[PDB]
């Protein structure tokens, strides 16, 4: 047991490390997204800007939590990052929208997680997780839901004169 | 016989001024597309712009084999520049295509002087072709087929608007 | 298929997606080494550092493939990422020998994949391994072969205090 | 017929359809003695640089007219680019004294063309060809029978010497 | 064998090492010819200089490949620095080409070098060759025909008037 | 007879010839220590850094000397650089040793040299050999001679911890 482990359950290190995964999925992710719009016959090149800073964010929110872990004397276990979900996003309308599906999924995760900290008694890692990632993903969350409103409301995914304008005046 | 040349074979030098004239074309090429797009009646600047920097660049390309033939003690040989394809390139969209159309043309060309200097076993012209020529040719054509596809997938040719928009944020 | 593909063999696409693939896996490597040394029980927060950088570079590396493939026409194709060898590299010493494995693997690879490149007759794809990464790997190996022979002529893994002073005087 | 074109007759039209042609062969005709003079056995570097520059100069001359063409609502034709009439021209003085004859060609190919526009009475075209061209055409056969006297005084072309001194002192 | 010795041929390493042995030479022959133009009943100091920063560059070519040799994992064997051809090299005229004659020989040595390294394929010590060797030579074997031509053209070396000229002008 | 010789004999002009060579000859055995420190299996960057510096002083000496038989009259004859003693030192307290050694011979052949331009009755000489070889080669020795002792009283050879250190905090 470590020198430094205090008030720190067993069940909180082993949802900490189930999130640190979720992190680097998500960062997955979106480096996918990124190169998708990098292709020639997508060629939307501010959408795999904003892609692609999200996935160096997200691998930046899991490098956190590992030194959460180890400030809090647990031991990290690192698994598989899951190959994404999909190798042709259609669309810029319909990345944004799985963009917004996989934040929520994440911040249904950062939920459940601090309710297990709230049950064992934990408000450090309470705190942790309110400071650094749920107004986050709040204000993730919201920017995609603009993103997408936008989109759908220019006429995407059927006008890629609305696309490419979206690239250029919000994404640039 | 030149005092510098070694290893340098009477085939790699002949090919070496046929690569000098097609540069000098695709020249040429550029120099009649980008006035074109300075017609009243067309009358998009940055179409104009772009393809008078590529007309530049490729005079700059031709330049340096000039350079590198004499370097290795060959003797340069002009031929005529022919007189490009066409007179009335239609549309932005038409351009692009004939441009990523002559790019991939004179990239193969500089594939087959790559295989020939491969076979006459001249290591220093196989490093010219490749640090000078093979990446800019393979960064040139990524670029024309992006242009290609923003602009089908605005609406181009038939759409006016979309080449206007295109010109304004893209190419300005 | 694509508009901007030349001389671009579906061999050679399917290598550059293996090897994007073991550039993240070593990424996954790096920073799971970094945060064992970032442990209360380890402390060798120097270590961690040079580890985390190594593992940036190696997603950087990553990345760039993955602009390759996009520019020459071909889809990228993600595998999952394997969890890493170990999660306890006992020592400063060991983890060092592990890295400089792994790197020669690395290494490994990007020979087979110049490999089939002369033989599928692509220089460019053969002077974008020799320019950005052939020379990479020479530069890791001589330096981790490095860091290993003064951590064994300094007494390591026995000697806890050879450890600590490389930390401070090679990698701070 | 072009909404822009007034007073603008289809002989001068085709008038300067045939100086663009002449300027740019004048600019190959620089850009092929340039490189003789970089010959490892010619080896006169400012000589090189002196033609170099008069070869970007007249390709800015023909860019002019095919801008004056657009300007007043005619229709630019290209036709082939001669290649130059020599591939050796001997010495430094061999090659200013067939600059020397080309500028004249050009200017007298200038005064016709004056007094075409002359006898359409169209004064606007006769002033761009008085303020860009002709006094650049006198300013120009002023300094090379300048450099061709000096070549002769000094003992070119049986000296080498002189044509040595002159590349360092008056083009260098 | 070396920890960090991968894909590198025994022929390779011997061969690294007899080019060692021939820059080393090459920087001595380069010194002197340099102490040649210093004596008093030469006295040319530019010949002097340009020679004597021929000795040092040379010096760093060898102290390149000896890095390199490490950096394999090979092992430097150094072999005795033969004394230079000549103590009278007659002129600035024969010195240069000595000079020119000894830069084909190195040239020659590094092609047979980049032959052998292709057939041991050694696609690094390739890249080697070609990015730091093979233009280097190509650019000094043009240079120093270039020197020759006009010392010849200019009287020398009968007239040390232009043995004297060159060295202000051109070497000054 | 030399223009510009006076009260310069014949021996003396002959030792200096000889003192030449062993300045190159030091250089050389300089830079084969430089590069043995180089190597993956000794790793120590400084040591590499300190004889590499030393390997270049010593070719300045060289030049020097060079430069003063030019200054007196005499005429430069250059002999074989042997290759050095060894190729593999051992260690750093190995190589400090041997350079004690060298720099102790290279100081005695100046005395000897020292001796004879006093014979000869050459003050100029001997002024020239007290002002720029005699005390550097005082406190070169001296200098080494430190070195030298810090490593054995360290524990040297037999300790590499102690070598490390002192190429870290002696050396860097
Ligand atoms: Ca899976
Ligand atoms: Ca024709
Ligand atoms: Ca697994
Ligand atoms: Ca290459
Ligand atoms: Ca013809
Ligand atoms: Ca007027
Ligand atoms: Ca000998
Ligand atoms: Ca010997
Ligand atoms: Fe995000
Ligand atoms: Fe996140
Ligand atoms: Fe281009
Ligand atoms: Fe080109
Ligand atoms: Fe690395
Ligand atoms: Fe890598
Ligand atoms: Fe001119
Ligand atoms: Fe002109
Ligand atoms: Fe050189
Ligand atoms: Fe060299
Ligand atoms: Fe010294
Ligand atoms: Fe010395």
């Amino acid at each position: 047991t470590s020198q430094v482990r205090q008030n720190y359950h067993q069940d909180s290190e082993a949802a900490i490390n189930r999130q640190i995964n979720l992190e680097l999925y998500a960062s997955y992710v979106y480096l996918s997204m990124s190169y998708y719009f990098d292709r020639d016959d997508v060629a939307l090149k501010n959408f795999a800007k904003y892609f692609l800073h999200q996935s160096h964010e997200e691998r930046e929110h899991a490098e956190k939590l590992m030194k959460l872990q180890n400030q809090r004397g647990g031991r990290i276990f690192l698994q598989d990052i899951q190959k994404p979900d999909c190798d042709d996003w259609e669309s810029g309308l319909n990345a944004m929208e799985c963009a917004l599906h996989l934040e929520k999924n994440v911040n249904q995760s950062l939920l459940e997680l601090h309710k297990l900290a709230t049950d064992k008694n934990d408000p450090h890692l309470c705190d942790f997780i309110e400071t650094h990632y749920l107004n986050e993903q709040v204000k993730a969350i919201k920017e995609l839901g603009d993103h997408v409103t936008n989109l759908r409301k220019m006429g995407a995914p059927e006008s890629g004169l609305a696309e490419y304008l979206f690239d250029k005046h919000t994404l640039g």
